[PDB]
């Protein structure tokens, strides 16, 4: 008999999302650690990782470990008319078959309450190809996001060169050829951090990249982790409640 | 002979919006009282009547009782144009088989004039419904507008379930279950109205409601009338000088 | 070689949009006395003049006159990118057959270089329409532009017609007719400024005014110079860095 408020509903619209975008079904592993989401998409070259750390709800509980599957795709509609400022439960009951959410007014006059089927859905295998090391460079999210979505128009393949105190996006295509610089702000106190063990050049698929960056309104910054032929990382975190991962392979020569 | 010009066009652009959702063309009986149209949809499930009082007007001459056809398409086509803040005459002349729209700028530098041939409309039918209302929920326009656009998500079929207190918008259907729910204490003399004659529950197309709920472009607050086995009316008042009235069908068996 | 940089990007975002919607491609002839763009539609009805001179530039370098052939929908596609307020500078290098255009923060902190492929096109025919006469008019750009759109729901022939007191734009169709009446009496002494000397009424193909209306954007005010029977022209002045001019046909049966 799981319980899960958030406070503003606003985040799981952002989360469903960024995670619809990736894949149409997915699991929601409910631990009395908190919520997570593992998944691939179907050519099974990209990974996302969601953790909601429970103490990230205004409520929890979970002496259960349950699993529920459910239709992003559906969820996904029944969270667009969930008005953003409104607090919202999840909620399941033994054997059910039925999550239910729960959307209150602030003021306490509107509820309304929302029942998805839930599924069946089979064993997640591949996850967590780790640890990156070599690389790290962090940015603006919503600056990321542009980027990505700028690279678009020469081809679907962006290569990423790591420099000292530089990271460069080049792209081909048709029309022509792209490039965007940015040096390296450094480092404080109250722009892009890189911090690299080593100048290093993976290229990535844009398709994939793009619908990563749709994280940009979660989090604000936005990190990036390499490692010489080994799945890259971007991870945007939920400040203190969690976090959304994307792993995704290189292109190879 | 027929003048009626209204100071600012905003309001036609608004209304013609309104009804041409339910009915393509429309006869506008015209007589000294004002401007008034009733109309059927083509299913005769649900009834549209609108009144604009004399005084609704800047000014307003009708002599006598004369009907025009209206195709509320064009119409509609022709108010997209036409400027929200410039005032807009209505005229027919004398065996016109035309109605001229005339619009002037406030600083009068800019004069537009269109002119809608005008159709001949088989009579609009049945008469309105009445009276006695067990109940009358009364809402925000606005409110009410989401309500059924959310509901729209579920399936097309919205069951309103009257108690003191409380009004429950509820749905079915292939991406599941939901319902929004309206509270109504307090709070003299300072939401939501509700009237107690009994506890009563209807239910309506959502493809209508819709259709209805673009009335809250006339009016902050809207009226929701209900008898039992009878046609709801929901009412929005056009600023005391006129109203936009609509009767739906309940889908009983 | 050749280079020229302008300071706020927005200028070629605007300007692109223009001429991209008159033909896909076009020649960048640039001369010492700055970059011009004479240009054709497919259907030889229609033409597109237009200047940037030498001093609209921050820098700008073009000892001898080079000739630019470019794909405007690449261009279009490459621009939609670039941040408004970006610096943009064009450089070519002797015969390299590729232009580079080089975006840079107000703050040099981020750098883009985009890459085309240039073509070869042929001379469009004739050279531009010399002959004018004394029918002119002066209006907001932005109200010209809503009277085409306007003009539209009607017909796809737009009706001129200058008189000593104001200019009157009408069309028919489908939906019915219509007419923009404006007028230019006096100013008396502090917005449609007719200057003739005789009557005068063509009309024209509406799908290139629309085309043409475009420039509103580069330009608060656009001047409307016409000649009986004779391609009337529209022109938008840059600040006095250069013109955008557009030159269509009358359709006479």
């Amino acid at each position: 008999m799981l319980e899960a408020q958030v406070q503003f509903a606003s985040l799981w619209k952002r989360l469903v999302e960024c995670i619809n975008g990736l894949v149409n079904e997915a699991n929601f592993d409910c631990n009395p650690g908190g919520l997570s989401v593992q998944a691939m998409d179907s050519s099974h070259v990209a990974l996302v990782h969601m953790l909601l750390r429970d103490d990230c709800f205004v409520k929890y509980q979970c002496g259960r470990n349950s699993i529920l599957g459910l239709n992003l795709a559906s969820l996904s509609k029944v969270l667009k008319i969930v008005d953003s400022n409104d607090s919202l439960s999840l909620r399941h009951d033994d054997d059910s078959d039925v999550v239910t959410l729960t959307s209150e007014n602030p003021e306490k006059t509107r509820k309304c309450e929302y029942q998805l089927k839930l599924l069946e859905i089979e064993a997640e295998s591949m996850g967590i190809p780790e640890m990156d090391y070599r690389s790290t460079v962090t940015l603006n999210s919503a600056e990321f996001a542009k980027i990505v979505r700028d690279m678009q128009v020469f081809g679907d393949t962006v290569t990423i060169a790591i420099s000292k105190e530089g990271v460069k996006f080049s792209s081909s295509g048709d029309v022509g050829q792209g490039y965007t610089f940015l040096q390296a702000a450094g480092v404080s106190d109250r722009g892009v951090e890189v911090t690299m063990e080593e100048p290093i050049t993976l290229s990535f698929a844009l398709r994939f990249m793009g619908i990563f960056a749709k994280g940009s309104t979660l989090s604000e910054r936005v990190t990036l982790k390499f490692a010489k032929d080994s799945p890259c990382m971007v991870e945007y975190g939920i400040d203190n409640v969690g976090y959304l991962r994307y792993y995704l392979a290189p292109k190879v020569d």
